[PDB]
């Protein structure tokens, strides 16, 4: 799912939710909405992005290879 490529990436960049928060210029709240899916387009698209190192249209998509599963 979405978050779910978030969140990885969060727990692969060794991360929690509060400095990502920090890291994008928002609240941990805000992530956790983004998390549960509160919303339909995020301001902090390119915050997230650049957060993670990802590209916005990864964000959208969020397609990079499938090994099983």
């Amino acid at each position: 799912s979405i978050s779910s490529r978030v969140k990885s990436k969060r727990i692969q960049l060794g991360l929690n939710q509060a400095e990502l928060a920090q890291k994008v210029g928002t609240t941990q709240q805000s992530i956790e909405q983004l998390e549960n899916g509160k919303t339909k387009r995020p301001r902090f698209l390119p915050e997230l992005a650049s957060a993670l190192g990802v590209s916005v249209d990864w964000l959208l998509n969020g397609t990079s290879d499938s090994n099983v599963r």
